[PDB]
RNA sequence: CUCGCGGAUCAGUCACCCAAGCGAG
Protein backbone atom coordinates (compact mmCIF):
# COMPACT_ATOMS: atom_id res chain seq x y z
CA UNK A 1 0.00 0.00 0.00
CA UNK A 2 0.97 3.73 -0.20
CA UNK A 3 2.71 4.51 2.56
CA UNK A 4 2.64 7.82 4.02
CA UNK A 5 5.08 9.39 7.39
CA UNK A 6 3.18 10.91 10.66
CA UNK A 7 5.26 12.06 13.63
CA UNK A 8 3.24 12.74 16.74
CA UNK A 9 4.50 13.67 20.36
CA UNK A 10 4.59 11.52 22.95
CA UNK A 11 4.14 12.27 26.74
CA UNK A 12 6.46 10.57 28.81
CA UNK A 13 3.85 9.17 31.12
CA UNK A 14 2.12 7.73 27.77
CA UNK A 15 5.04 5.50 26.51
CA UNK A 16 4.64 2.94 28.52
CA UNK A 17 1.14 2.35 27.76
CA UNK A 18 2.20 2.37 23.86
CA UNK A 19 4.95 0.40 23.98
CA UNK A 20 3.87 -1.98 26.61
CA UNK A 21 5.63 -4.73 28.79
CA UNK A 22 8.19 -6.76 26.88
CA UNK A 23 7.64 -4.26 23.38
CA UNK A 24 4.27 -6.66 23.72
CA UNK A 25 1.34 -3.62 22.90
CA UNK A 26 4.09 -1.74 20.03
CA UNK A 27 4.73 -4.95 18.22
CA UNK A 28 1.19 -6.16 18.06
CA UNK A 29 -0.23 -2.53 16.74
CA UNK A 30 2.35 -3.10 13.83
CA UNK A 31 0.92 -6.36 13.11
CA UNK A 32 -2.39 -5.37 13.04
CA UNK A 33 -2.08 -2.07 11.14
CA UNK A 34 0.74 -2.63 8.79
CA UNK A 35 2.69 0.41 10.03
CA UNK A 36 6.24 0.95 11.13
CA UNK A 37 6.25 2.31 14.61
CA UNK A 38 9.37 3.48 16.31
CA UNK A 39 9.87 6.04 19.52
CA UNK A 40 12.81 7.92 20.86
CA UNK A 41 14.50 6.90 23.77
CA UNK A 42 13.12 8.22 26.98
CA UNK A 43 15.28 11.52 27.89
CA UNK A 44 15.06 11.81 24.04
CA UNK A 45 12.99 15.13 23.64
CA UNK A 46 11.43 16.94 20.93
CA UNK A 47 14.14 20.24 20.75
CA UNK A 48 11.46 22.47 23.39
CA UNK A 49 9.58 20.33 24.55
CA UNK A 50 9.26 17.38 27.28
CA UNK A 51 7.76 14.59 24.71
CA UNK A 52 9.28 11.88 22.45
CA UNK A 53 8.43 11.39 19.34
CA UNK A 54 6.65 9.28 17.36
CA UNK A 55 7.68 8.23 13.92
CA UNK A 56 4.88 6.30 12.29
CA UNK A 57 5.14 4.83 8.35
CA UNK A 58 2.54 3.39 6.87
CA UNK A 59 -1.14 3.57 4.59
CA UNK A 60 -3.27 7.19 5.45
CA UNK A 61 -5.95 4.70 7.34
CA UNK A 62 -3.40 3.30 9.61
CA UNK A 63 -1.40 6.13 10.02
CA UNK A 64 -5.70 7.31 11.40
CA UNK A 65 -5.67 4.12 13.43
CA UNK A 66 -2.12 4.02 15.20
CA UNK A 67 -2.78 7.92 15.92
CA UNK A 68 -6.32 7.47 17.48
CA UNK A 69 -4.38 4.72 19.65
CA UNK A 70 -2.14 6.91 20.84
CA UNK A 71 -4.76 9.30 21.67
CA UNK A 72 -6.68 6.46 23.90
CA UNK A 73 -3.63 6.22 25.79
CA UNK A 74 -2.59 9.85 26.02
CA UNK A 75 -6.27 10.56 27.43
CA UNK A 76 -5.03 8.03 30.22
CA UNK A 77 -2.73 10.31 32.50
CA UNK A 78 -3.82 10.27 36.29
CA UNK A 79 -0.44 10.59 38.42
CA UNK A 80 -0.29 11.92 41.78
CA UNK A 81 -4.24 18.62 32.73
CA UNK A 82 -4.87 20.64 29.15
CA UNK A 83 -2.60 17.59 27.44
CA UNK A 84 -4.95 15.06 27.92
CA UNK A 85 -7.12 16.84 25.11
CA UNK A 86 -4.07 17.57 22.97
CA UNK A 87 -2.34 16.02 19.65
CA UNK A 88 1.04 17.27 19.12
CA UNK A 89 2.22 16.48 15.20
CA UNK A 90 5.28 17.21 13.30
CA UNK A 91 4.97 18.72 10.13
CA UNK A 92 7.86 18.89 7.34
CA UNK A 93 7.57 22.81 6.47
CA UNK A 94 5.88 22.10 2.99
CA UNK A 95 3.15 20.99 4.58
CA UNK A 96 2.89 22.86 7.13
CA UNK A 97 2.75 25.27 4.40
CA UNK A 98 -0.13 23.39 2.78
CA UNK A 99 -2.15 23.10 6.24
CA UNK A 100 -1.89 26.93 6.34
CA UNK A 101 -3.08 27.96 3.24
CA UNK A 102 -2.78 31.41 1.72
CA UNK A 103 -3.80 34.13 4.28
CA UNK A 104 -4.04 31.10 6.63
CA UNK A 105 -7.30 29.82 4.90
CA UNK A 106 -7.04 26.34 5.01
CA UNK A 107 -6.05 25.88 8.96
CA UNK A 108 -9.63 28.41 9.60
CA UNK A 109 -11.06 25.93 6.76
CA UNK A 110 -9.50 22.96 8.79
CA UNK A 111 -10.84 24.15 12.49
CA UNK A 112 -14.43 24.89 10.30
CA UNK A 113 -14.36 21.45 9.45
CA UNK A 114 -13.30 19.77 12.79
CA UNK A 115 -14.58 20.72 16.15
CA UNK A 116 -10.61 21.49 16.91
CA UNK A 117 -8.39 24.07 17.76
CA UNK A 118 -5.55 24.17 15.27
CA UNK A 119 -2.23 26.02 16.18
CA UNK A 120 1.24 26.08 14.57
CA UNK A 121 4.50 26.81 15.63
CA UNK A 122 5.89 30.10 14.58
CA UNK A 123 9.59 30.19 12.74
CA UNK A 124 12.51 29.16 15.50
CA UNK A 125 15.04 22.43 11.60
CA UNK A 126 12.87 22.25 8.63
CA UNK A 127 9.45 21.10 10.70
CA UNK A 128 7.24 23.16 12.41
CA UNK A 129 4.63 22.00 15.60
CA UNK A 130 1.36 21.14 14.51
CA UNK A 131 -0.95 21.28 18.05
CA UNK A 132 -4.82 20.46 18.21
CA UNK A 133 -6.98 20.62 20.64
CA UNK A 134 -10.62 20.18 21.25
CA UNK A 135 -12.79 17.10 22.37
CA UNK A 136 -11.83 13.12 21.20
CA UNK A 137 -14.21 12.97 18.22
CA UNK A 138 -12.95 16.61 16.78
CA UNK A 139 -9.19 16.23 17.43
CA UNK A 140 -9.41 12.74 15.12
CA UNK A 141 -11.33 14.88 12.59
CA UNK A 142 -8.77 17.67 12.79
CA UNK A 143 -6.11 14.98 12.73
CA UNK A 144 -7.43 12.94 9.77
CA UNK A 145 -7.49 16.55 7.42
CA UNK A 146 -4.05 16.71 8.39
CA UNK A 147 -2.93 13.65 7.30
CA UNK A 148 -4.76 14.59 4.49
CA UNK A 149 -2.53 17.56 4.11
CA UNK A 150 0.66 15.07 4.30
CA UNK A 151 -1.11 13.20 1.53
CA UNK A 152 -1.08 15.55 -0.57
CA UNK A 153 2.26 16.85 -1.18
CA UNK A 154 5.50 16.67 -3.20
CA UNK A 155 7.73 16.11 -0.07
C1' C B 1 28.92 -4.16 1.99
C1' U B 2 24.59 -7.01 3.31
C1' C B 3 22.23 -10.67 6.20
C1' G B 4 21.80 -14.26 10.56
C1' C B 5 22.97 -15.14 15.84
C1' G B 6 23.96 -12.12 19.97
C1' G B 7 22.26 -8.12 23.30
C1' A B 8 27.25 -4.22 26.15
C1' U B 9 25.44 0.47 27.63
C1' C B 10 21.25 3.23 27.65
C1' A B 11 16.09 2.38 28.78
C1' G B 12 12.67 0.78 32.19
C1' U B 13 5.27 -1.17 30.76
C1' C B 14 11.20 0.59 26.69
C1' A B 15 10.09 -2.50 21.93
C1' C B 16 12.50 -1.51 17.10
C1' C B 17 17.39 0.53 15.89
C1' C B 18 22.33 0.45 17.91
C1' A B 19 27.97 -1.95 20.98
C1' A B 20 31.27 -6.24 22.14
C1' G B 21 31.81 -10.97 20.26
C1' C B 22 30.49 -14.78 16.59
C1' G B 23 28.60 -16.91 11.93
C1' A B 24 27.23 -16.93 6.59
C1' G B 25 26.99 -15.19 1.68
K1 LIG C 1 19.74 -7.79 15.46
MG1 LIG D 1 17.91 -9.36 17.47
MG1 LIG E 1 23.03 -6.27 14.68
Amino acid sequence: GSQYFLKVLIPSYAAGSIIGKGGQTIVQLQKETGATIKLSKSKDFYPGTTERVCLIQGTIEALNAVHGFIAEKIREMPQNPDRANQVKIIVPNSTAGLIIGKGGATVKAIMEQSGAWVQLSQKPLQNRVVTVSGEPEQNRKAVELIIQKIQEDPQ
